[PDB]
């Protein structure tokens, strides 16, 4: 296994906005409720799961995990940065996988989720 994205890097600054902030108190608390957030909620252990060509077919992993651990951290910029994570959260289950699959399916409708909870942030950003 590689080293997970890192959630903090002492040469970025800190910023918080409202946008941040409402996506780490009820966004990612209703994606991590949702029936089929557990195979998102950690990196994926390619080793125990036997997937040899994950991290060779995947090149930019992305976790709900790590995710949450980049909104404590203050590691994004603004609301813009974090959405970025989950929509290649979403694409690499996408791109490993093929069409119809229960595993596609599952992010599927955890994405119709993320996009329906995202649309209640503050239209306008505050810092
Ligand atoms: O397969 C899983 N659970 C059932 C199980 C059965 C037997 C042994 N071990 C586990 C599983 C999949 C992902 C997970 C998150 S993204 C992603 C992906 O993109 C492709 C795959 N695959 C490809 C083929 O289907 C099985 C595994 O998995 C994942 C994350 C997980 C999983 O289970 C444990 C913890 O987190």
């Amino acid at each position: 296994n590689p080293p997970p994205p890192e959630t903090s890097n002492p040469n970025k600054p800190k910023r918080q906005t409202n946008q941040l902030q409402y996506l780490l108190r009820v966004v990612l608390k209703t994606l991590w409720k949702h029936q089929f957030a557990w195979p998102f909620q950690q990196p994926v252990d390619a080793v125990k799961l036997n997937l040899p060509d994950y991290y060779k077919i995947i090149k930019t992993p992305m976790d709900m995990g790590t995710i949450k651990k980049r909104l404590e951290n203050n590691y994004y910029w603004n609301a813009q940065e974090c959405i970025q994570d989950f929509n290649t959260m979403f694409t690499n289950c996408y791109i490993y996988n093929k069409p119809g699959d229960d595993i596609v399916l599952m992010a599927e409708a955890l994405e119709k989720l993320f996009l329906q909870k995202i649309n209640e942030l503050p239209t306008e950003e505050t810092e």
